[PDB]
């Protein structure tokens, strides 16, 4: 985690560590405590806009499925934190052996993830 | 521009304003002075990795063409700055009338853009 010094930067880093570990450990147990009631994900697909998932339940369900899909994984390229925001660059490996690079733009409020926006190479 | 308070945040905001104006005004005159000799762009396409453009000349050429392509434009969604980094969310409108949302991750060093990473909805 690259930290830009800022009031809550260390808190946001801790949130991103635990968030990233869900995927690295394929273990979604931490997801609910990290996600705001009103959390929104703007997913990577489909263009033009990306789907939208709203509310803790939808966000937990989506990320849980992602974290536990057989034959898939993520390599973390860089997590950069500043204040209540972070960027997480990654490479996603698919069950067919292909991969794609992407990024999440993350925002926290009251110590929980309220916004996650995903993008990919197209 | 949303600024996260940090040493050079105001400088980075100024760089991003002038960078964004190149596209909004379809005027690439400012590009060279904003771009480091060694600047690298990791473009939005093609998956998996995105092409790579290296050096001021390549980066100026690519962005100049983008800025001046007839029938195309960008809407700025949000520019967020922290320290020597920024994120710029946008919607790109293509000559065929379609659009796609995307984001640039930007990094400056010595007052010039050294790194620009682009991603899109897929
Ligand atoms: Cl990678
Ligand atoms: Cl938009």
């Amino acid at each position: 985690i690259t930290l830009h010094p800022d009031d809550r930067s260390e808190q946001t880093a801790e949130i991103m560590r635990r968030f990233n570990d869900v995927f690295q450990l394929h273990d979604p147990a931490a997801l609910p405590e990290l996600i705001a009631e009103e959390c929104v994900i703007e997913n990577t697909v489909p263009a033009p806009d990306g789907a939208r998932h709203a509310g803790r339940q939808a966000c937990v369900q989506l990320w849980s499925a992602i974290a536990t899909q057989p034959g898939t994984r993520f390599d973390l390229e860089e997590t950069f934190v500043a204040g209540d925001r972070a960027t997480i660059r990654w490479r996603y490996w698919m069950a067919d052996g292909n991969s794609v690079r992407g990024v999440n733009l993350m925002r926290v409020q009251d110590g929980r993830i309220v916004e996650a926006m995903g993008y990919v190479k197209g």
